[PDB]
């Protein structure tokens, strides 16, 4: 399990989390900078078990 | 901090990562099933910072 950063076809930055045979788990939205989208990977990998999921209703 | 998970108008599920000042940290992608969107965040918050980070670029 691990994430991949990278510049799409538009020119963009963005993330994905791959498997362990490099599959595709999860993939992310767009940013401005390289900058701001490390930024994000860091706070979602800081992110817990304890962390609370809330469905709007 | 925390996830929230909803629908939009095209019928998909998707997520976000919220902060304090209900600012949007994280943006999901479209799901055909609520149970699959939540599969994903919990694999999200699986990780740790020990989880490699790889990024390729220009």
């Amino acid at each position: 399990m691990y994430f991949e950063i990278y510049k799409d076809a538009k020119g963009e930055y963005r993330w994905r989390l791959k498997a362990a045979n490099h599959e595709i788990i999860a993939q992310g939205e767009g940013y401005t900078s390289k900058q701001n989208c490390q930024h994000a990977v860091d706070l979602l990998k800081s992110t817990t078990a304890a962390t609370p999921v809330k469905e709007v209703l």
